[PDB]
């Protein structure tokens, strides 16, 4: 599939940087014709078929294909796509309230109600995606963005569909691997992956939201991965002494090694800690 090849600078003005990764940079921008603001994600293309730098066209097209399908209050949307010889440029919905990661760093830990306020929105977004057979595969606080961080109950949007895949056969078996602290055991063990991997990630996020601590984090990535595979985590009393047993139950039912025994997104929404 080909994208718009006019110079993006002819239609948009760019401003402050909103993100920077291994193969992508995000800049705030403004569409000249409407005055509306967006986030322009510049994804570096591969310069040769055997290169390890840049993102393959197949991977870029997959991300775009998934983004084009989604429209939900808790997921980022795609406005337009441009490309040139060096980059594919996604013009995405602007989410200007910063990462959930940074908001958490500025509060240490959340109350259960604050945590469930965020978590219910994450679950709603993932319910939508999973309903579409879309596995995100990179859920973590850095990939949750607030619309406005200066309100009592911030609204959030899931971003960064760079690892997302359609699961039309129940599982996929490709080169997929996210951030060690948040990946499920099946990712660590290079097993077939499905929608269940995201539910594990939600369990990790929930643990962090309630404690300010990462459940499997080791001193090295390899140690973290080993901890994940062994399900080596516990609820430290210092952090969870006044956390409800039902909150712990929710987490426990997500941080399950066997993906078939892990709570599904529908299960999570009916769990007594979440269900209204
Ligand atoms: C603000 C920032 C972003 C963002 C930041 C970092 N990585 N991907 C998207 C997307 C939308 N709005
Ligand atoms: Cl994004």
């Amino acid at each position: 599939t080909v994208f718009r090849q006019e110079n993006v600078d002819d239609y948009y003005d760019t401003g402050e940087e909103l993100g920077s990764g291994q193969f992508a940079v995000v800049k705030k921008c403004r569409e000249k014709s409407t005055g509306l603001q967006y986030a322009a994600k510049f994804i570096k293309k591969r310069r040769t078929k055997s290169s390890r730098r840049g993102v393959s066209r197949e991977d870029i097209e997959r991300e775009v294909s998934i983004l084009k399908e989604i429209q939900h209050p808790n997921v980022i949307t795609l406005h337009e796509v441009y490309e040139n010889k060096t980059d594919v440029i996604l013009i995405l919905e602007l989410v200007a309230g910063g990462e959930l990661f940074d908001f958490l760093a500025e509060k240490e830990s959340l109350t259960e109600e604050e945590a469930t306020e965020f978590l219910k929105q994450i679950l709603n977004g993932v319910y939508y995606l999973h309903s579409l057979q879309i596995a995100h595969f990179d859920l973590k606080p850095e990939n949750i963005m607030l619309l406005d961080r200066n309100v009592p109950k911030p609204r959030i949007k899931i971003i960064d569909f760079g690892l997302a895949h359609k699961i039309d056969f129940g599982n996929e078996f490709k080169n997929i691997f996210g951030t060690p602290e948040f990946v499920a055991p099946e990712i660590v063990n290079y097993e077939p992956l499905g929608l269940e991997a995201d539910m594990w990630s939600i369990g990790v996020i929930t643990y962090i939201l309630l404690s300010g601590a990462s459940p499997f984090l080791g001193d090295t990535k390899q140690e973290t991965l080993a901890n994940v595979s062994a399900v080596n985590y516990e609820f430290e009393d210092e952090y969870f002494s006044n956390t409800s047993a039902l909150a712990k139950d929710f987490i426990r039912r997500l941080l399950v090694k066997d993906p078939k025994k892990r709570m599904t997104i529908q299960d999570s929404l009916q769990h007594p800690w979440i269900k209204p």
